[PDB]
């Protein structure tokens, strides 16, 4: 007999990582977990056939059940459209969901002791938080003033934007609620405390004084009424840090920290690297309850059309087998559920653990040697990694 | 019997950067190029001094000689106000020559085969074209307005921005010329053409209609009316594309196009370890007058530890590169044959030398890793600059 999961929230997606997601729930998954599945299908086909009702109820799954482990899905374009006689250029997924639950988005890379890190000398894993504006042509010259009129009538505040002189051009305002910005700072503080590590928030509070200053404001407040507490109790600190500062105090560090930052292009410079295999996500709600794991990378197209052609692929698991580890280990707290708990850290220590003992995807051993030097025998195929990591996972699981 | 080179406008600086700058004229340029030459020093002391009259003169003599080369200097703060007792918080020199001389700036990095680039598809090089506000605190509760009234006396248009219905938070409204977008695409359209490459420019149109919208259209009408002809000619050609499209395009590209878009960039190049090796060019509109300089700022750091006495390794490169830019630009204006031929002499060899081997910390700790790197493994800044002066020296000899 196996272990009781409880309520997951699991929405299938396309292409490479489809497939991918199969292995990962037959292999990894299944044999040891029983869960109370709520499965969406997110497939593009899917998604077309129901007029993308499919990803609304998905979404408002994840808001009853708290829980919800992601596979990469398309977001179609007009060539998508084209490829699968889509009825409409249905919206991204991702943006009906994070518009849906709302939250930050927390990434991070896995990481093995024989894998280069973007930065040589990092030694403990770093986790970057991320955080309707009204547009016009101003058609000819003329004034744009911004003004603010409080709701009891007691004054008017009126800021020059621009005099057009010479002619005419474009304008707009944007704003934030104080809202939107403590509920950063929530899953901030919180994912600090959730991983034992300080935490940074970096602004560019020079530039725009007022508005960064409110996060840097908003940040400060609500630290020191309501985690500087708990924050000692764990032996870690809050601070803020220019963005410039931080980029240079991230260099020289050993890593081991949360980085808020206000504003991204985070999986892409992992993407030049080589290592969007190992990148992981999660959107942690407001609410300290709710969250939503997946990979940072998309669907693998390049390797799929392989697949598809009858050519072996060799595609990195981790990041989607990280989102299901992250989805139980989340479940697991939430249910104080020790077996469950057990599991998903066993998961990603044999996840870790098979990589370091040297088998490993070809981007990883690119990774290692540059891909001009990658010979067959540095590494595995797609299947057998998983094969690999199936075996490994019954011998740790077969003790204690 | 020297080069006769033209007329240049130069600007010294601060810091690190002044010393390597004096150190490039006297070992590479002045031995080679007589200049009909333009000096400013907008060294801070004498931006002081003068009440920064200097970096005004200096902007007027760019405008009216078409060719800058220009010295990192340093931008006031009040920790600079106090360190050097001034007057003012002076505004920032690039800032002023900018407002004066308008134009774009384009960053690019110069490539060495044996120092690894951001994504190891890209072959050949990229160059970036990168485009303040008003910003205030909502105290509470109320409504954020922005206005236009027209200047000939047509009625008042007036956008909501937002109700603030309970709390407070930040607003801002930000605004563009169509003569600055018009330059942009001049620019754009310039640089494509003396470089011999497609160019992209990427907005967020689908998101801001009318603002990104009015980038999209200004760059089509311009490219239509004026430039697709030129463009055809020379086999190279002009496309828009939304960012995260472009983003893609860009990861699976050989390199070889303008990029022009609407901070990344310096944390991108900073984060790995290579400010030393991008370059700028602020180029104005009407493909005659450009300003190159270091991307990076005077290094104080490394002036620090200069002033004491102790050894550095700077990397003069991207200094090297403002001089080769400026001065291949002025051998294009007056058809200067030896003057172009120079310039490319000076990339060529400075490239080949870090190729060699011979190349500043800096770049050893690209290579290898800050921590993996020892004394024998670079040379130090004056070191570095003797070497590219023999090699310079040999490889006119050659050319002859
Ligand atoms: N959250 C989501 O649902 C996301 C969805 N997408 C969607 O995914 C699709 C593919 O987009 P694309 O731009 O190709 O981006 P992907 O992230 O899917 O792939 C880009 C490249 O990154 C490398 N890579 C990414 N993941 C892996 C992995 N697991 N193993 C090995 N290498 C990996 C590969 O490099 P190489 O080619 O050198 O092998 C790959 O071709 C698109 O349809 C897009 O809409 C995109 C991002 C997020
Ligand atoms: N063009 C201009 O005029 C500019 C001027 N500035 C000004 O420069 C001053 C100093 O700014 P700072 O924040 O130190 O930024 P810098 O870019 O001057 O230095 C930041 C760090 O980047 C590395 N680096 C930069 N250039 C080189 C190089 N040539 N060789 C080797 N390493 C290099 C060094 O890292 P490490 O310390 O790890 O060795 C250095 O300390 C400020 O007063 C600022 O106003 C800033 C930007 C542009
Ligand atoms: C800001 C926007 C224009 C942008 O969008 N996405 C990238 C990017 C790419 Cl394409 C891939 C990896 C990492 C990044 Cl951030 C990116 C970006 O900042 C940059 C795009 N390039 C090409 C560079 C270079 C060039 C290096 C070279 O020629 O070797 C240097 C520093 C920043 C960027
Ligand atoms: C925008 C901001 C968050 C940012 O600022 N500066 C970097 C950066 C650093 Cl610190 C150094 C080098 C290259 C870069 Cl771009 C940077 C940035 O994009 C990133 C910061 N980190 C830590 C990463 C990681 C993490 C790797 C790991 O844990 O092994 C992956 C991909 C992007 C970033």
């Amino acid at each position: 007999k196996k272990i009781s999961g409880g309520s997951v929230v699991e929405m299938q997606g396309d292409e490479m990582t489809r497939i991918i997601w199969e292995l990962i729930k037959e292999k990894l998954i299944f044999p040891y977990v029983e869960l109370d599945l709520h499965s969406y299908d997110l497939g593009i086909e899917n998604r077309d056939a129901t007029n993308d009702q499919v990803t609304k109820d998905a979404a408002e799954a994840i808001k009853k059940h708290n829980v919800g482990v992601k596979c990469a899905t398309i977001t179609p374009d007009e060539k998508r459209v084209e490829e699968f006689k889509l009825k409409q250029m249905w919206k991204s997924p991702n943006g009906t969901i994070r518009n849906i639950l709302g939250g930050t988005v927390f990434r991070e890379a896995i990481i093995c002791k024989n894998i280069p890190r973007l930065v040589s000398g990092w030694v403990k894993p770093i986790i970057i938080g991320c955080h309707r504006a009204t547009d016009f042509v101003v058609p000819g010259p003329g004034k744009v003033e911004i003004t603010y009129t409080p709701s009891d009538g007691t004054q008017k505040v009126t800021y020059l934007v621009h005099n057009f002189e010479e002619g005419g051009g474009v304008a707009m305002g944007m704003y934030n609620q104080d809202k939107s910005i403590e509920d950063f700072a929530h899953s901030s503080f919180q994912m600090a405390l959730s991983k034992g590590w300080p935490l940074y928030l970096s602004t560019k509070n020079t530039i725009l004084k007022k508005y960064d200053g409110r996060f840097k404001d908003i940040f400060q407040e609500i630290y020191d009424k309501q985690y500087k507490s708990q924050f000692e109790a764990q032996k870690i600190w809050y601070e803020h840090r220019l963005i410039d500062d931080m980029v240079a105090q991230a260099m020289k560090s050993e890593g081991g920290f949360i980085w808020a930052c206000k504003n991204v292009q985070s999986d892409s410079v992992a993407q030049g690297y080589g290592s969007l295999g190992m990148m992981t996500s999660v959107l942690v709600c407001p609410d300290g309850k709710t969250v939503e794991a997946e990979a940072a990378h998309g669907t693998v197209t390049r390797h799929y059309r392989m697949y598809q052609k009858g050519q072996e692929t060799s595609t990195n698991p981790i990041a989607s087998i990280f989102a299901w580890t992250r989805g139980l280990a989340h479940r697991a707290k939430l249910d104080n559920n020790k077996e469950l708990a057990f599991f998903a850290n066993a998961l990603e220590e044999v996840s870790i653990e098979t990589i370091e003992a040297g088998f490993m995807t070809k981007d990883l051993a690119a990774c290692i040697k540059g891909l001009p030097n990658v010979q067959r025998s540095d590494y595995l195929n797609t299947f057998e990694f998983m094969d690999k990591l199936g075996e490994n996972l019954k011998i740790k699981l077969a003790q204690a």
